[PDB]
Order: C-alpha cells, then sequence, then structure tokens
C-alpha cells in the first residue's frame, strides 16, 4: 500500500524507527526494506516474545524462499561454542531469533555486530534499562563511530514522557540508545489511506453521576461479608479481582496445611459460596437498582434452605435473615443513577445519529448483571451479553479499551465514537491519560521531524556520548451359417440338443455379398452357440415365381406361425432399410455337401401339426409309434394346449393306464385328465398307446444373455424335429450384435480432449489474444459428441499418437484455420517476448536470483498485463483441458476393471480444490487473498 512504501523510503537510505499503529502491517515494510537494502551493496531480526518469534521467522522463510536465499532462525534449541556465531547465523543471510538468544552470546565474545549489515528489532519501543534490547544496543555503542550495522525497528508507539517538551527528550533520547538517524517514519500524507485500511474507534468516555446515598445496602452487605470475613480471614469483599480471587481460592482451599487449614477447609468452601453470592450482589447494586441485587440473595438463600443445610450454612443464613428486614425496606423505596445514563444514551443511539436497526449488546460485569440488566429494560436487537463483550454500549467495563473492543460502534448524537461508560473517575482518567499521551506523542514526533536534519543528528549524538432397396438384381448368393453347440454346466443333466447333430442346416440367400461377419458369444440350455458367415455356394438363381416364391410364401408363414409376436422389429419407427427378403435353409445331400431344395420350405409351412392338432374319434384310435416319437413334437389334442412339447424317448413301461407320477390320481395317467376337464382316457378306447417324455422348449425372451411325462394316444406326431426348431426361434436374440457393425472411459476423456486440442494449438498462437474473444468465434463454429471422441482414442492404439488425433479435428470439426496449428503447438509469447532468453527478465523481477517456460506459469492475473509476461490465462485453460485429458487417458486402462456408473464417484485424483493445493505443500517444499488461504492451509496441514 501506498504507507508501507512512504514508511521503508526512510529505512533504506539511512537508519529510522518505523511509527505505525498496530496492524498496519509493519513487519511487511521490513521486508520491503530487506529486499531493497540486498539489492545495493546479512539482516537480523529480533523478537521480544517467543510466540512472536516463530511467526515471524515463518513469514519471513516464505517471502526468502522464492529469493533463492538461506532463510534460517535460532529459538534456542541451537547452541555452540566457538570463535564466532553457529552455522544457522553464519550460513544463512536473515536470522531471526530473540534477544535473550544474543544476549546470551555477548557475555563470552563470540560473534561481533560487524557480521550483520542490517538488525530488525520489533519493539524497540520497550527495550530499555537492563531488557536485552538495550544490552545489544549497548554493545553497538561501544563499536560506534566506525563501520557497524544499519539499525531499524518498528512499533506500536514511541514513548511517554513528562509533559509535552519533556517529553520530546525520551523520544530523542530512545532514538539514541538504538542509534537511530533524524529520519523518523511516519503517516503523513498517506494517513488518509492509512486510516481507511484499519478503522480505529475514537475511545468516548461518559461519566455518570454515582448516588452518595442509599448506598447503605450495600454497606449492610459489606458488614454482612466483614462478619464471615472473620472466620474466613478476610477473604474479600466487593471487588472485581474478588470474583477471580474466589475461584483462585476454592482450589487453593484443598492441598495444605494439616491442622492449619483442617478447619478453614470446609469453612472457606461455604464461605466462598456465601460469599461470591455477596460479592455479585454488591456489584449488581452499584450497576444496577438495588432491587435486583436483593431477589438474587433472595433466591440463593433460599436454595440453601433446600441444600444439606450445613452448621456453618445455618449461621450464615440466620445472620443474613436478620438484616433482611433493613435491605428490603431499601428496595421498596421506589414507589440507581448509573442505570439511568445507560437507558438514555441506547435511546439516543436507536433514535436517530445511527442506524435504526442493529445490534448493540451492553457488556455486564459478571453473568448475575445480564439477567438483572434484562429486567430493568422490561419494567420500563437490544441484548445482554457476557461471557468477552460486544459493540458499542459497555457499562462500566474495566479494561483496556483498544483491546478489548478491537473493533468498531455504533453512534450517538454527539462528536465521539462507540465506547464503554463508567462512574468510576479512575476508569475514566485511565482513558484520558492514554489519549492525552497518544496526541502528545505524535505532537512531539512532528515537532521534532520539522527540525533540520543537522539539528537532530548533533541532539541524538550528544545523549549518546557525554421403402423396398433391393440394390441389386434377383439372384440366389447362398451363404451357409454355421450352428452347433459347444459346451455348459448342465445341473439336470438334460440331453444336449446342437443344430449340428441334424444334416439339414440353415442357409443365407439374399441379394447383398458377404461380409467377414466372425463369430459371436452365445449361450443357451443345451450350451454356448456360435453362428459363423461364409458362403459355401455362389452364382444360383431360381425360375420365375416357382423356387422364387417358394421361399417367400414360407418365410412369410414363418412370420406370424412360428416367432407368434406382434412386432418383430420392436415398434420400428422409420421402417426401412437395405433389403433382404428372407434367408432359406439348404438340406444337406451325400456328405457334406448342402444343394438347394425348395420342397423343404413347401413342406414345413404347409404343416398342419405345427400348432392346429385333430381329434381322435372311434373310427381312428392312434397307435403306439416308438420311431415316430423319436424325434417328433408332442401337443395336447383334447385340453390344456399352449406351449407343445418335444418327446425325446419313448416309455414301453410307462401307459395311460399305469402309474402315474402324481398322487392325484392313484395308478392313472388319464384319470387326472377326466376328473378334471372330462377329457376320455388314452384318447379313444386306446390303452396300449404307450407313453414319452415330453421336453418343453419354453426359455426366456432374450436368448442373449445367459439362462412331464405325455402319452402318444392323446398326442399327436408332428413333423417338425426338435433339434432343427431350436436355431430357429433365435434369429431374434441374435439380431443385436448383427444390424450394427462397430469403452465410456475414453468417452468423457474425449470430452476434454476435444476441449484440450483448442487449448493447446489456438491459446499458443496468439497470446496477446483475451480469453473472451478467443473462445467467441471458437464456440459457435461448430452426450453424442462423447461417443464418437471414444472411436478416435481406439484409433490411436493402432497407429501414432499424432495419427488418429490429427483426422480426428478434419473428420468431425472443420475448423479451416485452426486445424493446421491442431499438430503441434509451442511457448507462449514469453519466450518470444525477450529474444535472449528468460535472464535477460531476471533483471526486471528479481525472484529469479527450465526459466524460460517457468515464466509465464508463475505470472499473477491480478496485474494487467504487465511488463513480467503476458498473463496466467493463456497458460490456465491450457493446462486445464490438457491435464484434465491426460489423468483421464491414464486411468481408462486403471479403471477398465470397473463400471461407467461406478468409476464416476471418485476417479484417478479427483481435481477438487481440496487436495489439490494440499498436494503441493506434502512435498515438504491482495490482502483478502492472503487471510483466507492463510487459515485454511493452518487446519488442511492435520
Amino acid at each position: 500500500r501506498g504507507y508501507q512504501l512512504r514508511l521503508v523510503d526512510h529505512l533504506t537510505k539511512s537508519n529510522g524507527i518505523v511509527y505505525l499503529p498496530t496492524g498496519s502491517g509493519k513487519t511487511f515494510v521490513a521486508i520491503l526494506v530487506l529486499k531493497r537494502f540486498s539489492q545495493d551493496f546479512r539482516a537480523l531480526f529480533m523478537c521480544n516474545t517467543v510466540e512472536l518469534a516463530r511467526q515471524q521467522a515463518m513469514a519471513v522463510r516464505r517471502c526468502t524462499n522464492f529469493k533463492v536465499g538461506f532463510y534460517v532462525g535460532e529459538q534456542g534449541v541451537d547452541d555452540w561454542t566457538r570463535g564466532m556465531w553457529s552455522d544457522e547465523i553464519k550460513k544463512n543471510q536473515v536470522l531471526v531469533g530473540t534477544a535473550q538468544v544474543f544476549l546470551d552470546m555477548v557475555t563470552q565474545t563470540y560473534v561481533a555486530l560487524s557480521s550483520l549489515s542490517v538488525v530488525i528489532i520489533d519493539e524497540c519501543h520497550h527495550g530499555t534499562g537492563h531488557h536485552p534490547f538495550r544490552e545489544f544496543m549497548r554493545l553497538f555503542t561501544i563499536a560506534n563511530q566506525t563501520k557497524l550495522p544499519r539499525v531499524v525497528g518498528l512499533t506500536g508507539v514511541l514513548i511517554k514522557g513528562n509533559e509535552i517538551t519533556n517529553v520530546a527528550t525520551k523520544l530523542k533520547e530512545l532514538e539514541i540508545t538504538y542509534r537511530g538517524n533524524i529520519i523518523t517514519v511516519s503517516d503523513t500524507k498517506e494517513m488518509e489511506n492509512v486510516m481507511l485500511y484499519a478503522t480505529k474507534p475514537t475511545e468516548v468516555m461518559v461519566s455518570f453521576p454515582h448516588q452518595e446515598q442509599v448506598l447503605t445496602v450495600t454497606r449492610l452487605i459489606s458488614a454482612e461479608i466483614e462478619k464471615f470475613y472473620v472466620s474466613l480471614d478476610l477473604m474479600n469483599i466487593g471487588v472485581q479481582p474478588i470474583r477471580r480471587s474466589k475461584s483462585l481460592q476454592c482450589l487453593r482451599d484443598p492441598s495444605k496445611k494439616s491442622f492449619v487449614k483442617q478447619l478453614f477447609n470446609d469453612f472457606l468452601y461455604q464461605m466462598k459460596e456465601y460469599g461470591i453470592y455477596a460479592a455479585s450482589i454488591a456489584i449488581i447494586s452499584l450497576i444496577v437498582e438495588f432491587d435486583i441485587k436483593r431477589r438474587q440473595a433472595e433466591t440463593l438463600s433460599v436454595k440453601l434452605m433446600h441444600r444439606t443445610a450445613l452448621t456453618l450454612c445455618e449461621k450464615i443464613r440466620h445472620l443474613l435473615v436478620q438484616k433482611l428486614q433493613d435491605m428490603t425496606y431499601d428496595d421498596d423505596d421506589d414507589n440507581t443513577p448509573k442505570v439511568q445514563r445507560f437507558l438514555m444514551s441506547l435511546k439516543v443511539s436507536f433514535a436517530d445519529k445511527d442506524p435504526k436497526d442493529i445490534c448493540c449488546l451492553v457488556f455486564v460485569e459478571r453473568r448475575y448483571t445480564c439477567k438483572c440488566i434484562y429486567g430493568l429494560l422490561l419494567n420500563y436487537n437490544l441484548m445482554i451479553c457476557s461471557s468477552a463483550c460486544n459493540h458499542v454500549f459497555i457499562l462500566d467495563p474495566v479494561k483496556t479499551f483498544n483491546m478489548y473492543v478491537q473493533s468498531k460502534g455504533r453512534a450517538r448524537t454527539t462528536e465521539a465514537k462507540f465506547v464503554l461508560f463508567t462512574a468510576d473517575k479512575e476508569r475514566e482518567k485511565t482513558i484520558q491519560q492514554i489519549y492525552q499521551y497518544r496526541k502528545a506523542h505524535n505532537d512531539i514526533a512532528e515537532y521534532l521531524k520539522d527540525r533540520v536534519l543537522e539539528k537532530t543528528e548533533p541532539e541524538l549524538y550528544e545523549i549518546k556520548g557525554h421403402d423396398a432397396l433391393p440394390r441389386v438384381g434377383e439372384i440366389c448368393y447362398a451363404y451357409e451359417i454355421f450352428l452347433e453347440p459347444q459346451f455348459e454346466s448342465c445341473e439336470y443333466t438334460e440331453h444336449m440338443y446342437l443344430n449340428l447333430q441334424t444334416p439339414r442346416n440353415y442357409a443365407i440367400l439374399l441379394r447383398n455379398k458377404l461380409p467377414r461377419l466372425a463369430e459371436m458369444p452365445l449361450f443357451s440350455n443345451q450350451g454356448k452357440l456360435h453362428v459363423r458367415v461364409a458362403n459355401a455356394p455362389l452364382e444360383v438363381i431360381i425360375q420365375n415365381s416357382e423356387q422364387l416364391e417358394l421361399l417367400h410364401q414360407f418365410h412369410g408363414m414363418v412370420f406370424r406361425d412360428i416367432l407368434k409376436i406382434w412386432h418383430p422389429f420392436f415398434v420400428l419407427d422409420r421402417r426401412s432399410k437395405e433389403n433382404s427378403y428372407l434367408v432359406v435353409p439348404l438340406i444337406l445331400g451325400a456328405g457334406e455337401q448342402k444343394c438347394f431344395d425348395w420342397e423343404l420350405m413347401t413342406n414345413f409351412r404347409r404343416l398342419p401339426q405345427s400348432h392346429g392338432s385333430n381329434v381322435q374319434q372311434r373310427e381312428q384310435q392312434p397307435a403306439p409309434r416308438p420311431e415316430d416319437f423319436e424325434g417328433k413334437i408332442v401337443t395336447q389334442w383334447y385340453a390344456n394346449y399352449d406351449k407343445p412339447m418335444l418327446v425325446t424317448k419313448v416309455h414301453r413301461e410307462l401307459t395311460p393306464l399305469s402309474y402315474m407320477e402324481k398322487n392325484q390320481q392313484d395308478k392313472t395317467y388319464y384319470e387326472f385328465t377326466m376328473s378334471k376337464y372330462g377329457n376320455r382316457i388314452g384318447d379313444v378306447v386306446h390303452k396300449d398307446k404307450f407313453m414319452i417324455e415330453v421336453r418343453d422348449l419354453t426359455e426366456q425372451l432374450t436368448f442373449y444373455v445367459h439362462n412331464v411325462i405325455l402319452i402318444p394316444e392323446l398326442c399327436f406326431n408332428f413333423n417338425f424335429p426338435g433339434d432343427l426348431w431350436l436355431k430357429l426361434i433365435f434369429l431374434p436374440s441374435i439380431l443385436n450384435r448383427m444390424y450394427f457393425l462397430l469403452m465410456e472411459r475414453l468417452e468423457i476423456l474425449g470430452a476434454s480432449f476435444l476441449k484440450l486440442s483448442a487449448t493447446l494449438y489456438l491459446a499458443s498462437k496468439y497470446s496477446d489474444w483475451n480469453e473472451g474473444t478467443l473462445t467467441e468465434v471458437k464456440s459457435k463454429l461448430v452426450v453424442i459428441a462423447d461417443t464418437l471422441e471414444a472411436l478416435l482414442g481406439v484409433i490411436v492404439k493402432n497407429y501414432g499418437l499424432q495419427h488418429a488425433f490429427k483426422m480426428l479435428e478434419y473428420f468431425k470439426i472443420c475448423r479451416a484455420d485452426i486445424d493446421k496449428p491442431l499438430t503441434q503447438l509451442l511457448n507462449l509469447e514469453l519466450g518470444g517476448k525477450k529474444m535472449r532468453a528468460n535472464v535477460n527478465t531476471t533483471e526486471i523481477d528479481g525472484f529469479l536470483i527450465d526459466r524460460r517456460y517457468l515464466l509465464q506459469a508463475l505470472t499473477h492475473p491480478s496485474y494487467p498485463t504487465n511488463r513480467i509476461t503476458g498473463s496466467y490465462q493463456e497458460l490456465e485453460f491450457i493446462g486445464a483441458a490438457i491435464l484434465d485429458f491426460l489423468i483421464s487417458a491414464y486411468i481408462f486402462e486403471n479403471n477398465t476393471k470397473m463400471n461407467p456408473g461406478a468409476l464416476t464417484d471418485l476417479r484417478s485424483a479427483l481435481v477438487n480444490n481440496t487436495t489439490l493445493a494440499c498436494i503441493c505443500v506434502r512435498h515438504r517444499l491482495n490482502a483478502k487473498l492472503s487471510e483466507i488461504i492463510s487459515k485454511f492451509v493452518n487446519f488442511q496441514e492435520s
């Protein structure tokens, strides 16, 4: 700020003492003078308190870290005897240590003041007499009149002398002991801006009249306390420290002399409890009305009767009851002048001269004063605060006015600020003497600064001394589709039905050529299935409508009468595509050769046994047929017919009149049907018809994902085999991987990589261009986009890294001008500014006392395009999507074992600023920006 530059201007030319108020950044002004002293040519930082030395050493080491200098300090843990200073002060240029460590080392001569170039002593006004700051200054006095270190110091106040003119000699004597020059650092033209940074409310002492009468209630309470003080040996009565001494005497009662404190142990315990109630009532009688003090003692006396009622407490309650008649008449006299002044000042502040609605809490002298003051306002926003104090009004506070407030306050009608008001003359005289000493110190400093440099130098020296798109014509291209089972685990130990177990296969006749179309995994009840696509035959054609329409109507009938579904395409929308009419089966001839047979398509579609059954009458009774029941499915000709079933084997011992598999019908299979729907027994009249094992083909709807005894009498023999119809119903489930042709980690990674292409190349083209105008034309120039970027990442694994990235920008995006830079990038205007190297830029910025790339990387966005670098905004968005796409691409192989839903929670060290800034501190390496960040760094260090 402007106040720190003016105060440090006199310290750079010669020695001087900096006088500034607390909170003005006096330590920051010393750091600026230390950087100017090292540029034009060892520093010593003295601290009075050990607690303040740790904060000054950490702040000096943080600023000297970027300077590439050695910053160390000695708190007294490292001490050694040698002919000079230890390795801490010798190796490090800046040494921050207490004055006691330097004074202890001055007894036996080791290091001399000539080693350090400058010495900064915090709070140089306190050092005097036998203090260590005056002892180290006395050694410099014997070393004076020669080359020595430059003295420097900063303090809140100079000194306070007698009257005015005599006080000016005290300020000159303090500067003569510290060897200060005639230049005194003080805020003059910067006082306007210095007052705006730190607002100090003025101290307004409001005296209130104290009642000379009516105080006999306090004297009677003191007389009653004096009677109890005879047994307790004058504990205390009616004092502010008595409240603190009561808590100190409570812990001091135990662990004392055996015989001496034996009787005083339990005596002082009951006396301190009753004495604190009388001391609190005495303080409440002065601050508030006497009626509140008598009510507090009456409630405490009633609680003593319900207590254990000790022999010492019974006499104290009986003594107070004799004086209760006189104390009750004192509170009944109204039917304190200090409380009237507090109510008048609080009412005038809310009325006018200040905000109408504001938070104003009066400071209570104790916990009992808050409840007493609350009842006075209701009997005649506002609150009674205690613990500390609050803003604005404070009732009879005893404390340092500057240290207690430490904030602003409300206002009243007057020329003044908010402060405490006490009726005692000793409290008002202390605030008046401190204000008069501060005004006299500022007047003595202004009179001393107005003197000539030659006159003040001789005065200090004398004191120091003595719709249809077939795409092709009518032709038959036979594509053999190989479908065979592999293996699986069968718990039921059922037989494995495979399409390769029968000679008849399934071919594909279409007007389109044959793509590669490798196999795909599948599963079923019999085992895993695989479908291979190739063409055994070729150059085939049908003849007119004979062979052509034979596979047509057979395919049209297989649509509804086989799958039996309303929508085969599952609610199609556009209803169009590359036209492939149907695939036709091919029956295998002699050997492994399969020719074109049109009789198989017409026989399967015209078979009535596929769905509709028959009715067995007395004219025709079906006989047992073990040869016809081998591979043929069975149905229900009478009742309960929904899904048919294939008969695997025939059982000669099992008959409709034999033992049933259920206990319902005893030893009869057909008795269960006659007792339910009234059906006949064993179809018509046929008992001897053998039974069979029915196997239902019903399974799950979608076959892509993995996963009963009838009789030949009542069942009709189907013409369709069991194994031939297994692969015919799997066509709808295989369409998932059939229609289309060509993970989620590259999806989100491609979104950051798409923005990284514009961040890398485009932002590195023109560095001086603003961030607003750079993304304006790149945005409008152009979920589903992340899927297209995932395919570009897979293409980068089969070629070079820039291979797929090249065509990725050309194919999807256009960007005629931006596509050329997308190949390679370079450095920003930072390295282009200075044509030599970053060493030339190190002369203006002494932060450097590769360095070329770190120039723009360490640039602050605060400065509006200064000479240190162009800006950090060009590299901010650059590395933004860069590191985002780089961390996502490296985590694609590591997180591949997870799913997009689970891996989305926390993946690859999330960029949240909590762990971000903490990663730099884990390597052991505006004023508002240094405030919240400093408090957050201390809490995150755990």
